[PDB]
């Protein structure tokens, strides 16, 4: 599913995710739209043979299973596939454990280009929350 800013905005609020260990609402809306441009179906292949997943490119050398990563970990304890339903409690869930891991937001590498320092709150501008 490829989601609209304020629509997206207001899953990841529901889940839990403003403010979640410090971070606003426009940080997650922000890296959602440049790691998958808001498509939950969105897969990218690294040099390291690993592969990322979703709306938010979780990656399988750590975080998820998908077979054919090896000598990797599943830390949230799912198949990557799962990552890329249209119901983003599964993405969220990890995520939430990946920025609790010490390192933050900058786990996403695009995040940390393209949002960090910036103003981002004009993501969530002019949505109904
Ligand atoms: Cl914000
Ligand atoms: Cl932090
Ligand atoms: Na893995």
């Amino acid at each position: 599913k490829v989601f609209g800013r304020c629509e997206l905005a207001a899953a990841m609020k529901r889940h839990g995710l403003d403010n979640y260990r410090g971070y606003s609402l426009g940080n997650w809306v922000c890296a959602a739209k440049f790691e998958s441009n808001f498509n939950t179906q969105a897969t990218n292949r690294n040099t390291d043979g690993s592969t990322d997943y979703g709306i938010l490119q979780i990656n399988s050398r750590w975080w998820c299973n998908d077979g054919r990563t090896p000598g990797s970990r599943n830390l949230c304890n799912i198949p990557c596939s799962a990552l890329l339903s249209s119901d983003i409690t599964a993405s969220v869930n990890c995520a939430k454990k990946i920025v609790s891991d010490g390192n933050g937001m900058n786990a996403w590498v695009a995040w940390r280009n393209r949002c960090k320092g910036t103003d981002v709150q004009a993501w969530i501008r002019g949505c109904r929350l």
